[PDB]
């Protein structure tokens, strides 16, 4: 279970283990794969770390229709327990 404030804010300290990107730079406007930029093929490890975090279950079949956190906020709370 998480909140927004989980997934935006908690994203951000997940990316920047993954990454790099400032622990508050992963805003609900701010999209994954374009804005942020984070590895582009380790993306996956993000979720898994955010699977960690949220604990939510989010499959690669499943992520690889995302965009920004602010789709991956209403995602992972439906997604997560």
């Amino acid at each position: 279970a998480a909140t927004q404030e989980e997934i935006v804010a908690g994203l951000a300290e997940i990316v920047n283990e993954i990454a790099g990107i400032p622990v508050e730079d992963v805003k609900l406007d701010k999209s994954f794969t374009d804005d942020l930029d984070v590895d582009s093929l380790s993306m996956v490890e993000v979720v898994v770390a955010a699977e960690e975090r949220f604990d939510v279950k989010i499959p690669d079949d499943d992520v690889k229709n995302l965009k920004t956190v602010g789709d991956a906020t209403k995602y992972i709370l439906d997604h997560q327990a």
